[PDB]
């Protein structure tokens, strides 16, 4: 079997990206956010504090003929940018474009965290890392590419995000239309539960390129770039006027600059980000003082290749026994 799906900004910036997903008998459609870095499928519900919920998509367990309430279930989980959200958990069917898992968790939010109550376009996460991080208690549950894999004609999905345009998340299939050149594969740690991968360096702008092991995960629920100080002060070096800034939390540059693209490598490989994915805007509305799409991740504790760096690619997640990542131009 197959999937494909439709993946579309959430706003004008790419913030995040949404699509969407049948869950249920009827199906009931949700837009979730499909997150590389997470591994809970988690929904708005009927069970969702009221005054939580502002414009959201709900789901409704009780009005699916295949939910089934997971005895004694919960979840609860909180990312790296302080959002949290927890539950109880049902099984049902859930579809990605055209593709069918039955017995999927689907883990119904109680409670939400202000972030997700304040952004009306999302209706909910659907995990795609490694399911040992899946939160589900006391019985660990599967993301819906591990509990597909098997089905799958080969076992991977592909993210093809879009600047400012919709793209698109395949599963089981490499759309060899998508991209240009070859793909280029490169190891995957998992002991982190992540899509961990180590970059062979970078360049800025038409700068010669810095050979150097960069270890980060592949993160299509982060926004931005986010890499080690030395290698984005060097980056932001070379944008007139731009600093970091405390008071704002992190590098700002002025709204009249032209950026540089930003260069990484994959193996032998280089994958270029043109410097107009890397303006994230105004800091505030009317400001002329814009947003860096480039970040320190100093304090994270990790480096994350997130949609900045990975909608500049074609990029396949490898789900054979050994994991592995792919990455074109196109």
């Amino acid at each position: 079997s197959t999937g494909s799906a439709t993946t579309t900004p959430i706003d004008s910036l790419d913030d995040a990206y949404i699509t969407p997903v049948q869950i249920g008998t009827p199906a009931q459609t949700l837009n979730l956010d499909f997150d590389t870095g997470s591994s809970d499928l988690w929904v708005f519900s009927s069970e969702t504090t009221a005054s939580e919920v502002d414009g959201q998509t709900i789901y409704t367990p009780s009005k699916s003929t295949t939910a089934k309430l997971l005895s004694g279930a919960t979840w609860s989980i909180s990312y790296g940018d302080g959002s949290s959200s927890s539950g109880d958990v049902y099984t049902d069917t859930v579809s990605v474009g055209g593709l069918t898992v039955t017995g999927q968790a689907v883990e119904s939010a109680k409670k939400v965290s202000s972030s997700f109550t304040e952004d009306s376009t999302i209706d909910g996460l659907l995990g795609l890392a490694f399911s040992t991080l899946n939160t589900v208690s006391p019985t660990q549950q599967k993301t819906f590419f591990d509990n597909a894999k098997a089905s799958l004609d080969s076992p991977v999905f592909t993210a093809d995000l879009g600047y400012h345009a919709p793209g698109t998340y395949n599963f089981g299939f490499i759309d060899t239309t998508a991209y240009t050149g070859s793909i280029t594969y490169t190891a995957v740690s998992t002991k982190q539960g992540f899509w961990e991968w180590t970059s062979t360096g970078y360049a800025v702008g038409s700068g010669t390129f810095k050979s150097t092991s960069i270890d980060g995960i592949a993160d299509t629920g982060t926004t931005l770039l986010y890499l080690p100080a030395t290698v984005v002060s060097a980056y932001w070096a070379q944008v007139s006027g731009a600093k970091s800034s405390s008071s704002v939390g992190g590098y700002v540059f002025p709204c009249s600059a032209t950026l540089p693209s930003f260069t990484f490598g994959v193996g032998s490989a280089r994958i270029v980000i043109p410097g107009d994915y890397i303006d994230f805007g105004p800091i505030s509305t009317g400001s002329s003082s814009c947003f860096g799409g480039i970040q320190s991740s100093a304090g994270i504790g990790i480096n994350i290749f997130g949609d900045v760096a990975l909608k500049a690619a074609f990029v396949v997640f490898n789900g054979a026994t050994t994991p592995t990542l792919g990455f074109a131009s196109k």
